[PDB]
């Protein structure tokens, strides 16, 4: 009757230097470069990256002026792309640029639906499956830029298969079940050395030893030979469920990168977490998904949904009226309380937006009820 | 009321810029399927105020003309003149195209794909993306025809569901909000535009045991909106709308422009196929199916199910089901679903899934 309870749930997470996070990282670039000038600049850069080649594309209204040629530059710089053998160079790429730019109670800009998602499972309230496979591509990262594994090259991909329990309507972590690394690297490391570094020095590093057995398997490098990465184009983006929760809860469709606090697919998500990690962290469940829509003309929200899975001793309409008394979900409000005009969002672009304290919609509000 | 929910769902109209790009993309990738079925492919294509860009890389032994199949596809959409804010005729269209020239093969990346069916509507989807999706393709439908010319191709629609739900089967009540905003010419009225989007629009897609006099309607709700189509748009930045809405769950794979050895399309497409047939089979009411695979590997690295508890079996059991009646590898589900057809275009709009002409929506009868 063990294996009745158990289930397998895998998430996936790229490197700074994957195409499609490339495009995000540069996106978010020139949101920061505008916002450090013009606070209530308005930005809509989408970014593509192919062979030799980044174009921006988008919409601007803009006090600042900015060098988009250094800004995208010194973004692929400290990717690490400085080099054509790696498959790209900061110093000789042709970057293209089509931007037109111009220089409380407001209605939202567009349509649609954002949600917001929290369980206890870790201390960061994340899914463990997507907390992993982001921290992989992190130790990667750290080892390749002090040295330590000189051999890595900017992109790579992980995934993490966690084997889980439900415990009414929580879910528990048992085990490690699976996991996927494959990295960029250069002609010279053999296969061989790059799978024990892989293993000892990467995921040995960064996963919980109890979630570790002797049955865990390992795809390190399966595809064998992985020498020339980075930019098939790649688009801002195109990774949104490694940018939230790695398949966990809900998604409804928006992507965050090149966009400022006026789009409601950014600064809602934003807000949706807030207010389910507040609910978690206060104790009121173990678990919550909170759905919020707008509607193009209207500035307070269509609708808010909450579902508790079944964590919580209060039910949904109750969490809603905890909700509605101590959030403000306005676009115009949600800017003031998480402070969104800061050039702060080139660090959500690569590693996910959510489960690191150190962003303003991480730290839990104190609930009155 | 303490057993009802709201759920909300948006759709695209094809004239919307991230749809034009999904839909350019497929067209590309029909157009080589359409010469070379083992044709691979992924196009990338980007939208903005007079400009098409198309970006990434093919391998073919096709002669297609870029210019043609671009403009042609623009055209069918409704593009046909600088008034609309687009015109195929004029458009500016790049090209970063680079061309090259069983059963247990590897995948050819890694990646986790979600699959969902629902008892709630016939065609075992989330009532709220049904309606979402239904709503723009009557709007094109009697655009097309002629019964409200003064339509264009840009419209979003949003569907908010009143539901409940008894052990994890839902149960849509009523529809609470519908928002809808389509582009238009500049001669016709505002009124004239409401009244017909509730008559000729909403009241022929909505049934009506689900319509009262407390359903809240947002009817052009931003007002004028003549200018339209290509904030640039780009392939792949709809992936909800292209699935479920919302509902169930989404692995980040975007569908338009891959060929069918990209497990993002052909896993998602064999996992609702798994889906389906389980709901249609009767075995659950609800149904989650996740995949996952790894770059090099043929069979997948997991398989999974959730039921919500919509079933009497157990979900390890509904996975032996699986398993015995299914073949979740890349090289067979291509086999299996006919995926060399030139039949991606098709998909490109009113969203992949919960039309039965597409080989993945035809349940398999199940043997255990
Ligand atoms: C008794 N039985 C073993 C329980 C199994 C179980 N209990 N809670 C969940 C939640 C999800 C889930 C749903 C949506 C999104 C993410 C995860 C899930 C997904 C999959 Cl594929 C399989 C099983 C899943 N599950
Ligand atoms: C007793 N109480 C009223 C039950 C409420 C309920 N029962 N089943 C579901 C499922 C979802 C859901 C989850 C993930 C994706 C789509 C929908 C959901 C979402 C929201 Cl925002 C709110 C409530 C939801 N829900």
């Amino acid at each position: 009757f063990i294996e009745e309870g158990t289930f397998l749930f895998t998430s996936e997470s790229v490197g700074e230097g994957h195409p499609d996070k490339i495009c995000d990282q540069i996106s978010d670039a020139v949101l920061d470069a505008h916002l450090q000038q013009d606070p209530d600049a308005k930005v809509a850069c989408e970014t593509v990256a192919k062979t030799g080649m980044i174009l921006l594309a988008g919409e601007i209204t803009s006090r600042a002026a900015v060098d988009y040629q250094k800004v995208v530059r010194e973004a692929v710089k400290h990717i690490g792309y400085d080099d054509s053998s790696k498959g790209f160079d900061y110093k000789t790429c042709n970057v293209l640029v089509a931007l037109e730019q111009q220089s409380e109670d407001i209605g939202a800009g567009d349509q649609g639906l954002m949600f917001g998602y929290a369980t206890d499972e870790t201390e960061e309230c994340m899914p463990l499956t997507i907390v992993l496979a982001h921290k992989l591509n992190a130790k990667l990262a750290e080892l390749r830029r002090n040295g330590t594994l000189p051999w890595l090259r900017p992109d790579s991909k992980t995934q993490v298969t966690v084997q889980y329990m439900q415990d009414r309507g929580a879910v528990l972590p048992i085990r490690v079940h699976t996991i996927v690394i494959s990295v960029q690297h250069d002609e010279e490391v053999c296969l061989d050395e790059m799978r024990d570094a892989l293993k000892e020095k990467v995921i040995k590093a960064v996963v919980p030893a109890k979630y570790l057995d002797e049955d865990t398997i390992y795809h390190l490098q399966p595809s064998g030979r992985f020498v020339i990465g980075g930019p098939d184009a790649g688009l801002t983006g195109r990774k949104i469920i490694v940018d939230t929760y790695g398949g966990w809860g809900a998604h409804g469709g928006g992507a965050f990168s090149g966009k400022d606090y006026t789009k409601v697919d950014r600064s809602a998500a934003y807000a949706a977490r807030w207010v389910a990690k507040s609910l978690v962290k206060g104790g009121l469940c173990r678990r919550v998904l909170v759905q919020v829509s707008y509607a193009i003309g209207v500035s307070h929200p269509l609708s808010i949904s909450i579902f508790h899975y079944g964590t919580s001793q209060k039910s949904e309409r109750e969490l809603l009226e905890i909700v509605k008394k101590n959030f403000d979900l306005r676009p115009g409000v949600i800017v003031r309380d998480l402070d969104l005009k800061k050039p702060i969002y080139q660090r959500t672009a690569a590693y996910g937006h959510f489960g690191r304290d150190s962003f303003p919609w991480e730290v839990p509000k104190k609930l009155k009820y």
